């Protein structure tokens, strides 16, 4: 199965390990690497922006689960979920209600409840949640 | 035609893009409730479907979707991916924060643009893509 994840140290360390925890149910298509440095050159990198961009998209159409952790606000996440939308995927949004934000009304509204779920959670059961999310249904 | 629009100085130029706009088309555009809403958490996600379904629908009637992207926003973010896959003609307009190279990449330079700004000149670039592309 091909699994697609997008999303202080807080925030980084929970990237981190809901990834390896995912690393368990089959392939896992991320990538965050070069987004600050093309982000800071702004225009003048369009072009390895436009590359970046297409890849996330092939990768979002193979995935057989969208993966996304909403707590920061981003229009990236936010970006990649409207096209996991259109592209019929299913997701799974993780939103840590502790970190004082407040989840957009536009990420709790998309979701039906089955399809696209969003899940709030406490950092220390982010394992333990995924676990049940793929054995109620298997990739 | 329809127009669709997804701190402080933002928020004096969400209203001044909105003012303008409005000379070229019906401007459809509403955040009243979407803070409140948000607060909620779960307990409103009845509520927040109702307001994901109008936004849906206004974004499928918008001849053209016009968002301002200075500020990270995962709503905005959302409805720019809604809006390219409903194959809207977008513009993004970004005050150089860093915007998501994801943004940045999301645009052809065509339908959908990206363009840096200056706050004094927000008008007359509204001007200049609704001359240059009449709706
Ligand atoms: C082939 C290389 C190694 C590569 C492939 C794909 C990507 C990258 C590098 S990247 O430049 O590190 N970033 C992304 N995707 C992004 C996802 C989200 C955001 C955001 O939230 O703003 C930004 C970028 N894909
Ligand atoms: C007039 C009725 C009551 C109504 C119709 C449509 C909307 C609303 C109210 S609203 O609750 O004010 N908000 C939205 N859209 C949103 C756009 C962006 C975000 C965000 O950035 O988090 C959240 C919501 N549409």
């Amino acid at each position: 199965p091909a699994l697609y994840f997008c999303g202080g140290r807080e925030d980084r360390t929970l990237y981190e390990r809901i990834v390896s925890r995912l690393r368990r149910f089959g392939t896992v298509l991320t990538e965050h690497v070069a987004a600050a440095e093309l982000g800071a050159r702004g225009e003048e990198a369009a072009g390895g922006d436009r590359l970046i961009h297409e890849q996330d998209l092939e990768w979002l159409q193979q995935a057989d689960v969208v993966v996304a952790e909403v707590t920061q606000p981003s229009l990236g996440v936010g970006y990649e979920l409207g096209r996991a939308v259109a592209f019929n995927k299913r997701i799974l949004c993780l939103f840590r209600p502790q970190s004082g934000r407040v989840l957009s009304a536009m990420i709790r509204g998309a979701a039906d409840g089955s399809r696209f779920q969003v899940w709030d959670y406490e950092e220390g059961e982010v394992e333990a949640l995924l676990d049940r999310y793929f054995e109620a249904d298997p990739l």
